[PDB]
């Protein structure tokens, strides 16, 4: 969940607003070792409970997620009801375990690709528009992650788009991410220069990945 | 309606066949002015029913066919369930009117590409890719004609086969066509030649499109 004023920010300038609970487990072995268990539940559900008692008032929030990279855990289900439950005014999404669990309302998997699949082992990555139409699929698709703009990126970009316009259920997605997340360190002379992972003695780190 | 000693060979060598209706009304104007008219539904009831009643016992048979460019008329919904009642051993297909009408239980387009769409007014030949996800459809894809073989053709054949391969609905299709309609005449030696529309004096005609 976001600094308060930024809801009151998109509610009068306009923005869509995807408003997510503070829960991501990625380095668990398997990541939804936390998720899963029972014993965290309680800790899950606050993050979840918390976020909705505090934001269900902005126009601006469309959709609530459960968290993210948490993998899919029996935690997820249970409070993706609970939202469906006291606030139905809004669709519940959430893209750990396949991004198409029934913890989802949306299918809105991070970086799967127009026209190619990654066929990953349990959690593959198929290509939208392949996945749309999978034997039994009828949810909308939105990429929660797409077109990591890591550097000199963004290449094929306009495939997504072409997609997008082409495809009624393809109904867009949203790019990583928006700000590089450098820090300011000075060197002798004073001057201000743009830092990374590791440049803080911060290790083990991974560098520039936080750009 | 083949020959029947067609059915028998394709029981004994093995091929699947879609039996079809002896119904065509492609010169009308529209194209459903007969089948959308009650009064020549007895004439088509006994063309559909008249079928089943001879090949029903093929196992070669797996599909029934209703006809062909015939546009969609109520005629055609009625006859569809009138086999959906006698015989719910195999799905019931047609594609006319737009390909994927209540009167059939396959998305049966003719020539529909693979990545382009073609937006034609009433019945659009949407991208078989895209065609399978538009909202609510749910419905396996097999194209009754498809890379029209036409002299020296076939030109992007294997886009289609990526794709079928690719997505688990669209199940293939059947190409247009087998063998070349050209009629053998003789000169003033007495040589044979290959004819087509025309060569007889027929007239009008509409040329090589017969091969
Ligand atoms: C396979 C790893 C790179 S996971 C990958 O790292 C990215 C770094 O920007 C983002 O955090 C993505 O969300 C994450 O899935
Ligand atoms: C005249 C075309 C626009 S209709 C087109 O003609 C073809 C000729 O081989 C086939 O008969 C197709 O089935 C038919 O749809
Ligand atoms: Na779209
Ligand atoms: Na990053
Ligand atoms: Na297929
Ligand atoms: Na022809």
């Amino acid at each position: 969940p976001n600094h308060p004023l930024w809801y009151t920010l998109c509610d009068r300038y306009g923005l869509y607003v995807v408003d997510e609970a503070n829960i991501e487990t990625h380095g668990m072995v398997p990541m939804n070792r936390l998720t899963d268990d029972p014993r965290w539940l309680p800790a899950m559900s606050e993050r979840v409970t918390r976020m909705v008692q505090r934001d269900r008032n902005h126009p601006s929030v469309i959709i609530w997620s459960l968290g993210n990279e948490s993998g899919h855990g029996a935690n997820h289900d249970a409070l993706y009801r609970w939202i469906k439950s006291v606030d139905p005014s809004r669709p519940v999404q959430y893209e750990g375990g396949g991004a198409d669990t029934t913890a989802t309302d949306i299918i809105c998997p991070m970086y799967a690709r127009v026209d190619e699949d990654q066929p990953f082992p349990a959690v593959p990555k198929w290509s939208i528009k392949k996945w749309l139409s999978l034997p039994g699929e009828t949810r909308p698709l939105i990429l929660c992650e797409y077109a990591h703009a890591m550097g000199n990126s963004l290449g094929g970009f306009a495939k997504y788009w072409q997609a997008f316009r082409q495809y009624p259920r393809l109904q867009g997605g949203f790019v990583w991410d928006w700000v590089d997340q450098s820090l300011i360190k000075y060197d002798e002379n004073g001057n201000p220069w743009s830092a990374y992972g590791g440049d803080f003695g911060d290790t083990p780190n991974d560098a520039q990945f936080c750009m």
